[PDB]
């Protein structure tokens, strides 16, 4: 394989690759994700910390920064009970094998040159520019309210000042970091992670739905939402089950089926299984059966370590 | 003349005069006011300090606020040179024989308690009540900036902070001010002063529409500018001529005329001088070398300190 192509693996874009490419030749090097504290930790995060384990594999210093602020600008609660499920949080991203160093927005001293830099950022950021950016990320408010619009030309004003050389994220966060890109001194190299679709096939998998797999579900909910989850036979786009296959499960894998219904099979790529998934050769009930067992595997040491 | 009607004198509204009326009971009171640092000081800022003075006189505490962060805000320019400017204002208030206390707007740190509640003023504020409230302070600009949303929770966070019983303004700050009665713990008393209007009859007294008359502006200029200025007979409303003979000359006026157009006229009251202007026996022009001489006679003490 690669450095270039680990970190490229299972990513929807990187903005940008040649610039990647200058940034792994050096010896230090930091990358950063952020993210608001959910009460419940998903795929869904699951699948950007293992892109942020890829990374310090490759020799970039890992920052996780828990942007409590930025969940309280978004109208999720109280600072303080932001910060416990932040703390929450953190133990998880412990629990999935990432020692990293963990930021809170608690702190962040907010000095004068702080503010005055927000100012300076709000003053190049039109609103119709900075909603835009938000709209994927914005709780949904049939009135938007100031907060809204604070909350993305922060997120850049981070990016600033952590000095890192590489932003993470997922596809909702690109508008914030192209905006981060087009106004600050020194561009950072985006990797944005594809968005995953929840259960119902409805939607984003979101913590504040209910189509998610939590990292510490038990063995016998994660059997019961994989085999309630949307999977029509054939469909590869849009089905959750088959973006578990893509991101989580690892091949060689073996689909376990009775005699009756064509015996065990064996596949040795995602791409040998979209491919019978394609052709409807595989039942969508042995493919949930495959991938819940599988999934409990991967997710057992996470739910055990804590 | 009660105290209560001294400082009601010439003034659009207040909110609210019973409001008012506890406020006077207090030994201790004061009153704020907030101007964006302007290149010249026109007659629409002497409206307002006269009305600080009526307020100094009735025993108030009187602050002036300058506004550099705010215009920085509202894309007047770089910090450093607003700031020069807001020196240059404070002089000319020192010259219209207004001792009190000055307080910048970048002197004033942004401490973190500071900040956190412009994230909960900004938390219960709509975006579009905001931009409502800025239509008649804003900067003109096809591409409204995130910073035109930031600037009138920070006035509203600034009277909170200043802990003032009474804040001032023109009629144009009547929508933050009243969002601030709305949000903060203890509600302030807003007393209001009409907006001038300028000498061509179009839009409001500013120092961007080059429609103003400086108070340290030459007897020369003043008179110039007056006699161009839009004043049909009849009309009062909509006549910056009329506008200033109300708010700024002191009567019994006597305008001089030549015999061979009725000679000297001596006025008691602006009352009479509408009457008089309204069934077209005093020529505009007329009126207009009476308003000009007067008005020189006034500003010359301020123009001399300078
Ligand atoms: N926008 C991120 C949270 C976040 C991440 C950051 F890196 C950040 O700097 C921020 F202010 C907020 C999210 O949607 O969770
Ligand atoms: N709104 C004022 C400037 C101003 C006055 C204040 F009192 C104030 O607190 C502020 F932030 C800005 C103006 O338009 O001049």
């Amino acid at each position: 394989m690669d450095e270039f192509e680990m970190i490229k693996r299972n990513t929807s874009e990187i903005i940008s690759e040649e610039e990647l490419r200058e940034v792994l030749k050096k010896d230090e090097k930091s990358a950063r994700i952020g993210f608001e504290p959910s009460g419940k930790i998903h795929l869904g995060h699951y699948l950007q910390i293992k892109k942020m384990i890829d990374l310090q594999n490759a020799g970039f210093d890992i920052i996780i920064y828990l942007a409590d602020l930025g969940a309280y600008l978004n109208q999720k609660g109280e600072l303080d009970e932001i910060r416990k499920i932040g703390d929450y949080n953190k133990k998880v991203f412990e629990a999935m094998g990432l020692k990293a160093k963990y930021v809170y927005g608690s702190e962040n001293c907010l000095d004068k040159d702080y503010t005055l830099n927000v100012y300076r950022l709000a003053l190049k950021t039109t609103l119709k520019r900075a909603r835009r950016s938000m709209e994927l990320i914005a709780r949904e408010d049939e009135n938007p309210k100031v907060a809204e619009v604070i909350y993305p030309i922060m997120q850049v004003n981070n990016i600033h000042y952590s000095g890192v050389d590489v932003a993470v994220g997922g596809m909702e966060q690109r508008k914030i970091h192209m905006l981060a890109r087009e106004l600050l001194p020194k561009k950072v190299v985006c990797i944005h992670n594809p968005v995953l679709t929840g259960l119902d096939g409805e939607g984003k998998m979101s913590s504040s739905k209910g189509n998610f797999i939590a990292v510490d579900d038990s063995p016998e909910e994660i059997r019961a939402k994989i085999k309630k989850a949307y999977c029509p036979a054939g469909v590869v786009e849009g089905n959750p089950i088959m973006e578990i296959a893509k991101y989580f499960l690892e091949y060689p894998l073996t689909i376990k089926r009775p005699e009756k219904f064509g015996g065990d099979l064996t596949v040795n790529s995602y791409e040998e299984l979209e491919s019978l998934f394609k052709n409807k050769e595989l039942h969508p009930m042995d493919l949930k059966n495959a991938v819940a067992e599988e999934l409990i595997k991967i997710l057992e040491p996470i739910r055990k370590r804590l």
